[PDB]
């Protein structure tokens, strides 16, 4: 019955949260839907695997607050394989090469891939992290998808290919289905093209030992039986004194707040009294999550390694089940594994396959990239399809369809009387990964704090120190990548030179 | 608790799949989350107005299954006023036409405009009614805005404001967050632009007397206490013999069937056992609805028609609260009305005022689109915001952003076990409006009699006798009309 803090939600937002409140001497309790917390990460452990993340896995440089936070819990990190060469699968032909970006040799293509990365970032730059609605341009780019901004930008099918592959892999949505705003607010928000697409000093470099459920599990362990399983949450009624929160087991919760820290449209699920107010109402019914599978295929030895490959794979087709892969081998160098990812409407596709078929099309893809018959004779495979979870709505995160950020965007953590909302969403520094859940868990947590006088409005948003252990190096740019001109700015040159 | 079939929703489509059911004798019970039925139709009743609708209200030829069933339950229509000239106001000036279409002077606009129309009904003539992810270039159109596709296809500027407004009035929504592809489709299952459009020979054509309220109020009469009244539904098992349907207040409910007969994002509010399969899992976070508030303001008299003005105006530019009215008169000729709507972003932005800051701002439009000092007079005004209902989502009804309905579309009325859904959203002719709900309602009834062996594969799908009372004429093209070229291919002759 009766508490300080009502949580709905145990992944890694919710449980911070909880966390948060109770390290302040709250009584908080977690109402989590599942039989599990975690939410969108998921490790699983058996004999043939020891342990390995279906969900939530990755974490880099400049993530500073799930470091913070899993370091505390006793965890650590070990680096992705990224030794060896990086493979570009362009046109059925594999390009072996080093660094985080594919060599490009034809000056054309060249000057036009520079500028689209240039300009991705450029426009970026005009859109606050915490109110994109707020760009100089924020309407005209919102009436746009990342489709026609592509079309518009990219003036080699080359570079047209490679973006697109960029997008499907950060947001697991296609191109035209995504607001340009939003996308570029996404990547904005993440520090940058460099800084999300990278292993070695990105968003990839590194991944727990152990897995990532930990995080949730540990905390749940902390709190004890303030965490309830199987709670799904259906009725919030905030008409009396204090605040009733009902699950579907029956069971009624009374709090003077809550923290709702699940994704923003699973807030469709609850029932609310009195109704929403309008913007809410509505933005909760027009904010999806994208599609993937992730699936493991294992090996006896890394075997891509004595080919001097990392196990990096860039993978460019409408034939290709997998876009991007990594070596997924532990870092003792056991349970060899590759992961890839099945995104967007490829995961809607191939869904309607079995286990067995899916394996085989990886494995066959990998064994052509890769160059490798031992490809073929994967010893053990495991996946796990977003789309089917109630709970989740899809993975890795929310995306914004255009014209619904400038309309509906400021709404999405506003409080409703004494709701307070959390959920990587939320978030106002990588958004959508498993460092935004703990940034907008621990902030909604003080929110509710400051309402209670404890803390003051100064506190409710707070800086995190750089880890020690996982510290970031800047992102450059070379004076030409800088300077070189597009390609309709060189044939702007080409026409002023002769007249 | 135990019945043969339960049904979600106390809307027009429910009420018409449950009495269909009643009618042919299996037990039903109606679970209505609100207070009323109607859903997005709701007559309000008082003195000031007598009554009025202040949602779903227009009834048009072609429209012959909600004809019928109003017909039966003892309801009449009157047709809305269109005696007089309308009115198209541009550019700050009113310029009073007769016929359905706004007149176009300009020879270049002349032929920008007529190739606009034109070819929104060349498109749809290629996709199916049934299964518009079937045609030709289905995810070429899929894969833009309705946007993309004016800016390709308009080359002046007047042509392409005019479109943008058609677009906000039929669907509520702006023409950068729709698809281009649902939209072709859904002008082209009401029977083109023309039908679409018209008030004569067209959708607007008529109201019921007494309001369409009573559509859904008199089917519950009918049902008396079968119709269940606050009880949302929250759950639904079907890994047991018996469906499990439990609402809000606790109460539960074993059917054979269960019939789904509410807007498909409104789905996110029930959680199921076992979970949805995951295309509809992830359809239903995918497809909202728009956004409207319908206002109607009272006068003394009908004083628009002393000028020979019928009271529909067109109303271009930003300025603009509204960008359409009608009259909205008793046949009688009294509680003299106009009725606007406040579309699309408008209804965000307006929302924001108070009622009365609203009344002037429409009062003040109306003084100068008609010419009238009168308009600046209204006895009385009632409006409905809804983008505020938790157990609608907005209205008129549920768009398609771009991507989903190629992707996600056919899962829309596959039956998830033994639940089948109804609601307007699966209709394939008028889906959007009161008819509809009514052929997907009965539908999706007819559905679960074939499941019980009641009735042939072959009856699922029926066809409707065209009203009598309401019969539709046929849409017609000039010779010059089909022939004409556009811009472009004017440019390309020169
Ligand atoms: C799915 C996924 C995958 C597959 C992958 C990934 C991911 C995912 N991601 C994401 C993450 O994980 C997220 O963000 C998180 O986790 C979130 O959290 P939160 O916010 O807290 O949320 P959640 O989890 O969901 O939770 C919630 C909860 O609640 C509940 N509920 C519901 N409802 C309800 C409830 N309760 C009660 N009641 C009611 N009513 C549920 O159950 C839950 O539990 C990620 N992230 C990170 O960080 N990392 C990683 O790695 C990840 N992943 C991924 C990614 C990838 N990427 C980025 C890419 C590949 C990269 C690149 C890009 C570009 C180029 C190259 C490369
Ligand atoms: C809102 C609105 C307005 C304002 C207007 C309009 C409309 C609307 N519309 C629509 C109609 O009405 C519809 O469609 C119908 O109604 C539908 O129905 P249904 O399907 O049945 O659905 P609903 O109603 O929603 O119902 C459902 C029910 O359910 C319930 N729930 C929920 N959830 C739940 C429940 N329960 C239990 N549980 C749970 N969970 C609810 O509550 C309900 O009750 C329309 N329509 C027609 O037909 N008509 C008309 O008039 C209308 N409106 C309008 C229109 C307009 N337009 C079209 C325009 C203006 C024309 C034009 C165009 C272009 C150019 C010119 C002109």
């Amino acid at each position: 019955n009766k508490c300080d803090v009502v949580v709905v939600g145990g992944g890694i937002s919710g449980m911070a949260a909880a966390k948060l409140l109770h390290d302040s001497g709250l009584n908080v309790v977690v109402l989590e839907a599942r039989d599990r917390v975690g939410g969108r990460t998921y490790t699983l452990r058996n004999q043939k695997v020891k342990y390995v993340d279906l969900g939530g896995s990755y974490v880099g440089p400049t993530q500073n607050r799930i470091l913070r936070l899993a370091k505390e819990l006793g965890l650590e990190t070990y680096k992705v394989n990224e030794v060896e060469r990086l493979i570009h699968h362009v046109k059925g032909k594999s390009y072996p090469f080093r660094g985080p970006f594919p060599p490009v040799w034809n000056p054309i293509t060249y000057l036009d891939h520079n500028n689209f990365w240039r300009t991705m970032d450029d426009m970026g730059r005009e859109i606050p992290s915490d109110a994109p609605w707020k760009a100089p341009l924020a309407e005209e780019w919102d009436n746009m998808t990342m489709k026609e901004l592509l079309d518009k930008l990219c003036w080699t099918e080359s570079a047209k290919q490679l973006a697109t592959l960029f997008v499907n892999l950060c947001v697991t949505a296609e191109t035209h289905e995504v607001s340009a705003l939003w996308f570029l607010w996404y990547v904005k928000q993440c520090g940058g093209t460099t800084r999300i697409i990278s292993t070695t000093n990105g968003g990839q470099e590194r991944k727990f030992v152990g897995g990532s459920g930990q995080v949730s599990e540990r905390i749940m362990d902390l709190l004890g039986d303030r965490v309830k399983l199987e709670r799904p949450v259906i009725y919030i009624d905030q008409t009396r004194e204090n605040v009733l929160v009902e699950t579907l087991n029956h069971e009624m919760y009374e709090a003077k707040y809550v923290i709702s820290a699940i994704p923003p449209t699973l807030g469709m699920k609850i029932h609310f009294n009195p109704p929403l107010p309008m913007m809410r109402n509505q933005m909760i019914t027009r904010v999806p999550l994208g599609s993937v599978i992730k699936c493991i295929v294992y090996y006896k030895e890394p075997f891509w390694r004595k080919k001097d490959y990392c196990g990096t794979m860039i993978i460019d087709g409408e034939e290709a089940p997998v876009a991007y892969t990594l070596d997924d081998t532990k870092p003792e160098g056991n349970y060899a594994a590759i992961m890839g990812f099945i995104l967007a409407h490829k995961a809607r596709k191939l869904a309607r396959l079995t286990k067995e078929e899916r394996l085989k099309k990886l494995c066959e893809l990998y064994a052509k990239v890769l160059g490798s018959l031992e490809a073929l004779e994967p010893v053990h495979y495991e996946e796990k399809n977003w789309c089917e979870e109630q709970y989740s709505g899809g993975c890795y995160t929310t995306y914004f369809p255009p014209g619904i950020l400038t309309q509906y965007g400021r709404v999405l953590r506003q409080p409703v009387d004494r709701i307070y909302f959390a959920g990587t969403e939320t978030a106002t520094h990588w958004s959508g990964y498993m460092e935004g859940a703990v940034e907008a868990g621990e902030r909604a947590a003080r929110e509710i704090l400051h309402a209670m006088g404890k803390i003051p409005e100064d506190e409710i948003w707070q800086s995190e120190p750089e880890s020690v252990d996982v510290p970031a190096q800047p992102i450059t740019t070379t004076f030409l990548e800088r300077h070189l001109p597009s390609v309709p700015g060189l044939l702007r040159l080409i026409g002023l030179t002769t007249i």
